[PDB]
């Protein structure tokens, strides 16, 4: 099975809670408050993908409300040499 | 060189346009509001991790308030396997 990032950003505070819940449950690793990552398959990736098009099935009500999800394979070699900055 | 995918969490405009700013300036690839592509050898990585690092060099002054940014390597092949989800 490949390894995946998943990169989120979602201004609903409903909906982004509902992807959240819903990554956990499929078991991938939360590595930020809006990043996920983990082995899928493509059975799982199916399932992961097709639910979060589910809890994106509606129409933005306000022209400053994103919801965006971006699902990339990437190896463990790669995410060994991330970059991450926050504050310092 | 390597193509790189950048992803960020600011919860400050000021920052966030700063960040989004600096980029741009660098020549990456806008692909989402809080979301960057494009290739970096080893000195163009450096100078953009040292300008975010400078961008971050403050303190968090509310628990809620975030800044992340997450760079990773990827390939041309792995970005075309990209999924985006969105509002549907």
């Amino acid at each position: 099975a490949m390894l995946y990032l998943i990169f989120y950003d979602i201004t609903d505070d409903n909906l982004r809670n509902r992807v959240a819940e819903f990554l956990k449950k499929k078991g991938l690793d939360r590595i930020q408050y809006s990043v996920f990552m983990g082995d899928l398959n493509s059975s799982r990736l199916k399932d992961v993908e097709a639910g979060l098009k589910i809890i994106g099935n509606r129409k933005k009500l306000q022209e400053d409300e994103r919801f965006f999800i971006l699902i990339v394979p990437i190896t463990e070699n790669q995410f060994r040499e991330r970059i991450v900055i926050g504050y310092s």
